């Protein structure tokens, strides 16, 4: 799994996160914004975060 902070494609004075990507594609990742939904974030609205470690 990848970890992204990420801005919403239509909104963004802050970066949200860092998430856990539910999947990636050419040019986006599928990153969890709200407890029922996921979105498609382009690339150029990511920035790729260090992996966290399992406890």
């Amino acid at each position: 799994t990848h970890w992204y902070y990420f801005k919403l494609p239509g909104l963004s004075r802050q970066w949200k996160g860092p998430q856990e990507a539910l999947q990636e594609a050419a040019g986006a990742a599928l990153i969890p914004v709200s407890a029922s939904s996921a979105q498609w974030i382009p690339w150029r609205l990511l920035k790729r975060a260090a992996c966290p470690r399992p406890v």
